[PDB]
């Protein structure tokens, strides 16, 4: 197999995973389904790095040093299921970034700096998995998770969550009504409703009375 090297690969799988990449390999095979990136030292993807990867299922960039993606980076990636962007440095995506991926069924995002859910993610109705700990957000848009009806597993915990302002009962009673899909990772997925936790309380999320906040208490 046609292989870039501190890569190992077999069939259509890539797998640089754990090889010191400072960068994007060059001439990544274009009949590639799973391409593993994860635990290197990337530091950023130039515009159209994956353009060519157009058979791509499963894209694993966790665990490098990304602060940012190129306009439209996964455009081409349409047949895509898997994205793995954990354990970086992002902060805002780019607003479209999503909008040719309605295929995607797993999105992991945790241990980055978000600090509002991206843009596009509420209209990934095929989603199964959903993973935003470790962030800095502090609520959900109202309506956010509505057309996600495929969740099976959404990690939440982790993040300063501000239970004080009333903009917070969307998540509230979304957690309270979706307990069996509510995550904590103990080296592994627990199902736990109460591991969303309120910033400064660290009480849970799910438990906040409505009279409790308030929408004066929304900077
Ligand atoms: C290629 C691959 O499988 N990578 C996985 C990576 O995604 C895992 O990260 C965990 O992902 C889940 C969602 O499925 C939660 O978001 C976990 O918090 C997250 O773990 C976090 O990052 C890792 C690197 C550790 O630092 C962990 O302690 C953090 O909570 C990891 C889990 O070990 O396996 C992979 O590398």
């Amino acid at each position: 197999a046609a292989c870039p090297s501190q890569c190992s690969c077999s069939g259509t799988t890539v797998d640089c995973r754990s090889k010191r990449h400072a960068s994007v390999p060059a001439g990544i095979p274009t009949n590639a389904q799973i391409l593993y990136l994860h635990d290197n030292q990337i530091t950023k993807l130039e515009p159209g790095v994956f353009d060519s990867l157009i058979n791509l299922k499963e894209l694993y960039l966790g665990s490098n040093q990304l602060g940012a993606l190129p306009v439209g980076v996964f455009d081409s990636l349409t047949q895509l299921t898997v994205l793995d962007l954990g354990t970086n440095q992002l902060t805002v995506l780019p607003s479209a970034v999503f909008d040719r991926l309605v295929h995607l069924k797993e999105l992991f995002m945790c241990c980055n700096k978000l600090t509002e859910l991206p843009r596009g993610i509420e209209r990934l109705t095929h989603l199964t998995h959903l993973a935003l700990d470790q962030n800095q957000l502090k609520s959900i848009p109202h309506g956010a998770f509505d057309r996600l009806s495929s969740l099976t597993h959404a990690y939440l915990f982790g993040n300063p969550w501000d239970c004080e302002c009333r903009d917070i009962m969307y998540l509230r009673n979304w957690v309270a009504d979706h307990t069996s899909i509510a995550m904590r990772w103990d080296g592994k997925a627990v199902n736990d409703p109460d591991s969303a936790k309120c910033a400064g309380t660290n009480t849970p999320v799910r438990a906040v009375t409505e009279a409790s906040t308030s929408p004066s208490k929304c900077p």
